[PDB]
């Protein structure tokens, strides 16, 4: 394979055959897990993939590593995930359980794998020096397709080395307990409903969940119950997750207490239980927060 | 300007000279204003701009208007905003309040208009045909490089067009009340606090959000209070949320009341209030949420 044109001065050739110049950055990905790999002047230095642009959190904004741990799943980018605020934030360790350390996310606490160019797949480097001015994003300028691309190192204007900016991908699939397989999007009647029918949809979430909603009508108050899911691959493991709204008609009464949608049973909070559902033992928790909210994992070993 | 080759059969010549092929769509925008414009056998037909892979709401999950206007503001995308669930929805008329007509939103729900490529900027076609095979969003597949592309007709295999997903784009700056810019990632000490010092940063949420942070300590109890904002622009008028949240030290206590960030007055749930804050009327109001969330918007004409 040939060699890039310098600068940078010093190259780095990978255990895959690709050569990356000194000051680049890349992901060395293993099944689901991530590296986030450097082209220093004496060769290659791999680490827990860090990603910058956060602030506050118990941890001064320290960076998010991605993925991460968090009550029995994995993270691959920020979440709202267990606040009530609405706030993107991502554990700035690994083990999120463990540590208990975090940081807020910003518009750029991500990182771009770039496609095309000269850089081989490496990420984008902000600040990247274009005509004297520092990017800290891709741009259109300098382009008369206006394409989004990046510099790869510190200074474009001097190394040349870029690469573009795809839009970011999700999981197409959504993979039913019955091992059907749909598209985001498609729509399917529920298979083990409790009496009452419910309408799924493929929505996806970046992690393949498919929703399924039952609507209830006495004429003068309105129940709408949801359950999302998303089955195991390499990536993402079972999770579970229903809602319950009680709508005058709307005004909203909150609801204070859960219903296992695959048993018909009432739990209060702060209570946990189990089920055995398709051939696989679940442990469930009830949360409300005005909302019903209940999630299941599958039980592990 | 030259012409298309090809199938399709049919060009349109359109306004700005660019030349579209018979059944691609593009975006024409006028400031804010968006338009949703096809090239039909007979010409150009635009209308507002339609967004499909809906599902749920009173719409029967009908396509959202994008953008529409909600509670004095408008969405450019998909919404949280006045959900306690976190389910992503869209209006499916341009104005909410009159209407009251929504649908809820997949990974599919937004419109990827192209760059480079052969269709002048013509926004994706999906599903497109490519290798005997329909795509329902952007692929790698049939590319060396791995860059991200589409067809922008139904045929690609017959048509052979098509054009590159560049990532998704956001407003760089934060502009503050006192016309200071800051880019996403900017950290400052707010300019006017209540004795009380706020640690400010410019976080984006896709309109150049800023916000001030204020930690509060008894050792026993952990008071934490936010505010986020955005200054107007062509596309969005400001608005202001605070938040106040009452920690163990964490386990949180609801806070169901508010605390106006600019004046220190405490307000109930359900209480509006105005204020003039540096030379500026807004109407306020008290929703709580368990976390003292408290909303402003400039008084409007
Ligand atoms: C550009 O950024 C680098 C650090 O990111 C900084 O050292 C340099 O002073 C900046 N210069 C310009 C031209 O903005
Ligand atoms: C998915 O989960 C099932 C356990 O219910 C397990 O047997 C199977 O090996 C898992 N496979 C994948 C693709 O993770
Ligand atoms: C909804 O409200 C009615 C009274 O307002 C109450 O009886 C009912 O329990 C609430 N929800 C359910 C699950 O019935
Ligand atoms: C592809 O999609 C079009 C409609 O979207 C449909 O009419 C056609 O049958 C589909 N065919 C294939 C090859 O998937
Ligand atoms: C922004 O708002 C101020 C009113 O406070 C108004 O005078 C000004 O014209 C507005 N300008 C823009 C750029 O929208
Ligand atoms: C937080 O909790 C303490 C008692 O637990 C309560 O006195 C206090 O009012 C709460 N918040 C504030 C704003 O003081
Ligand atoms: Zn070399
Ligand atoms: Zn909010
Ligand atoms: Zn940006
Ligand atoms: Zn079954
Ligand atoms: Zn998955
Ligand atoms: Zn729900
Ligand atoms: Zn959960
Ligand atoms: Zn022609
Ligand atoms: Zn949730
Ligand atoms: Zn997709
Ligand atoms: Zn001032
Ligand atoms: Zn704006
Ligand atoms: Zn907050
Ligand atoms: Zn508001």
């Amino acid at each position: 394979q040939p060699h890039p044109q310098p600068p940078p001065y010093g190259h780095c050739v990978t255990d895959s055959g690709v050569v990356y110049s000194v000051g680049m950055q890349w992901l060395k990905t293993q099944g689901n897990k991530q590296m986030l790999c450097t082209c220093l002047g004496n060769g290659v230095s791999c680490q827990e993939t860090a990603v910058t642009q956060t602030y506050g959190g118990n941890s001064n904004g320290e960076p998010c590593v991605l993925p991460f741990t968090y009550n029995g799943r994995t993270f691959y980018s920020c979440t709202t995930e267990g606040r009530q605020d609405g706030h993107l934030w991502c554990s700035t360790t690994s083990n999120y359980e463990q540590d208990q350390k975090y940081s807020f996310c910003t518009d750029h606490t991500v990182l771009v794998q770039t496609r095309g160019g000269n850089s081989n797949g490496a990420l984008c480097h902000f600040p990247f020096l274009y005509n004297n001015h520092n990017y800290t994003d891709c741009t259109s300028e300098g382009r008369r397709d206006n394409m989004k691309w990046c510099g790869t190192t510190q200074n474009y204007d001097a190394d040349q080395k870029f690469g573009f900016c795809p839009m970011a991908a999700h999981e197409e699939i959504c993979t039913t307990n019955e091992g059907v397989m749909y598209r985001i999007g498609d729509q399917w009647d529920k298979q083990h409903d409790m009496g009452h029918m419910m309408r799924c949809t493929c929505v996806g979430n970046g992690r393949g969940e498919w929703t399924c909603i039952a609507y209830s009508q006495l004429r003068d108050q309105c129940i709408v119950d949801d359950i999302t899911y998303n089955v195991n691959d390499t990536f993402h493991k079972r999770h579970e997750e229903g809602h319950m709204l009680n709508c005058t008609c709307w005004k909203c009464d909150p609801v204070d207490q859960c219903q296992d949608s695959e048993t018909g049973t009432f739990y209060q909070i702060g209570d946990s239980w189990e089920k055995y559902v398709h051939g696989v033992r679940y442990q469930c928790y009830c949360y409300g927060r005005g909302i019903g909210e209940w999630h299941c994992q599958p039980l592990q070993t």
